[PDB]
């Protein structure tokens, strides 16, 4: 029998997104028509921790581990350059995506969301398996449903494979990691601290150790140290207060487990007279916001310069293929330079076998405006094969403003950019330089396009 392929099985529909360790693409069994959402790492990329059959032994348990609120993993493959883990497709999107979006959110609506979480948690702790990263965005809805059950992704990658050091891999971290990982021993008790951090930030919409930047939320949380003095903390049961501490106990050995806290009053009480927690719904869609445009700030300036990068090279490529010098390629010819750029650049997951860069290829060639077949102008289809890409860009970026513009002003205030560029950790002094390259009145203030003309110069152009 033969070692199994993936694409033999899999083809690929649409990117559903960029997660921890690799992209995220929404697949489709061939024979049966089976969707599932497919993580792929790549090993030029992603550094492993643990031995081959450390990660194999793993793979089988997590196949056959079941529970309601944990991502479900049918298969797994490997080749040459990549890791392929095929789960299931959830459709409902990130947690915090759905709470913003709705009018009223109380203890009730929390707890209900806390013990879904500590529900797969304690199931994993049980198989010993730690995720040490939990975060919001790990926090999946099933589906689109008002009911619908969250779905934990990521349990057990930290422990095989090596995070990024990326920014934009890491917004956002920082609030969450429990201080024992910081100094390096750590066990699932972890995992209790982040909950607790999340729970905390449900009730208030503000994190418990916060800062202006990576390194200042870092030692916040390594000290150890918040308050419930916030307000807001007014509306709020005593019971929660109490999960709460106990799950962000310092010491490790004195945290609640994930299984004691599933016992606690609160959980006990509240999930079996509550108003709404209005002010922590404004707090969470003006940290959800900020985050959001961080990340869609750091995934353009990225982008540009992944589009300079291919640009040049793809460029290159076609020159060399071109034994005419008369800079007309056929098809199959830019499609073989298109797979020489994957054969270096392992970023696009979605171009996974011939057939998606075939098709993608096609877009293009009809895009080409009007054709002609056989002599098509190689550095035309670079311009729009290249800016198809830069325009998806713009507009995702443009998304992620709109969005943080509440108040559709047009306008984001430089206390807001300096917030921003905090989260996105880009250097005070030096985003405050390109603001006054770009900002030449003092309005103290940015519309979209001079926001992304800093973006750009922040970036090199
Ligand atoms: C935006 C996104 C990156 O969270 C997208 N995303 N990420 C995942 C996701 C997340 C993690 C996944 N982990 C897997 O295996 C690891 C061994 C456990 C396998 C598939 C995984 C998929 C996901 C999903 N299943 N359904 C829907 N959206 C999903």
């Amino acid at each position: 029998h033969s070692t199994a392929i993936f694409s033999d099985r899999y083809k690929g529909q649409r990117v559903l997104g960029k997660g921890s360790f690799g992209e995220v693409i929404l697949c489709k069994d061939k024979i049966t028509g089976q969707e599932c959402a497919v993580k792929v790492i790549s090993k030029r990329q992603v550094k492993q921790k643990t031995d081959k059959e450390s990660l194999l032994r793993e793979v089988q348990l997590l196949k056959q581990l079941d529970h309601p609120n944990i991502m479900k993993l049918y298969e797994f493959f490997e080749d040459k350059g990549y890791f392929y883990l095929v789960g299931e497709v959830y459709t409902g999107g990130e947690l915090f995506d759905e709470i913003i979006s709705r009018k009223r959110f109380s203890e009730v609506d929390a707890a209900r969301i806390i013990r879904q979480v500590l529900s797969g948690i304690t199931y994993m702790h049980k198989n010993k398996i730690v995720h040490r990263d939990l975060k919001p965005e790990n926090l999946l809805l099933e589906s689109k449903s008002k009911d619908a059950n969250i779905r934990i992704i990521d349990f057990g990658l930290s422990t095989h494979f090596e995070a990024s050091k990326k920014m934009k891999d890491k917004i956002g971290t920082a609030y969450y990691i429990a201080p024992e990982v910081l100094h390096g021993t750590y066990d699932e008790k972890c995992d209790v601290w982040s909950t607790g951090v999340i729970l905390y930030i449900l009730l208030s919409g503000c994190p418990p150790f916060n800062g202006a930047n990576e390194y200042d939320i870092l030692k916040k949380v390594e000290k150890g140290k918040y308050t419930f003095e916030l307000p807001q903390w007014k509306k709020v049961s005593e019971s929660a207060k109490d999960l709460i501490r106990k799950m962000l106990t310092y010491v490790p050995s004195m945290r609640i487990s994930a299984r004691d806290a599933l016992d606690h009053e609160w959980i006990q009480t509240y999930t079996k007279d509550v108003p709404s927690l209005d002010n922590a719904i404004l707090n969470i869609r003006q940290f959800q916001g900020t985050q959001k445009l961080a990340q869609a700030a750091l995934l353009y300036m990225g982008s540009k310069l992944t589009s300079q990068d291919e640009t040049k090279e793809l460029t290159a490529i076609f020159h060399k293929m071109d034994k005419n010098g008369d800079g007309q390629l056929d098809r199959a010819e830019l499609i073989e330079g298109y797979k020489e750029l994957m054969r270096m650049k392992g970023q696009d997951a979605s171009m996974l076998d011939a057939s998606a860069v075939e098709h993608e290829v096609d877009q293009v060639l009809d895009a080409v405006d009007f054709d002609k077949n056989g002599y098509i102008e190689y550095s035309e289809f670079v311009t729009v094969a290249m800016d198809r890409k830069t325009l998806l860009s713009r507009e995702r970026l443009e998304r992620a403003f709109r969005m943080f513009d509440s108040d559709n002003s047009g306008k984001i205030s430089s206390t807001e950019l300096a917030t921003i560029f905090g989260v996105s950790d880009v250097d005070s002094e030096t985003w405050k330089s390109v603001l006054s390259e770009v900002d030449k009145n003092n309005d103290g203030e940015v519309d979209f396009d001079e926001f992304q003309q800093m973006l750009l110069k922040l970036c090199g152009n």
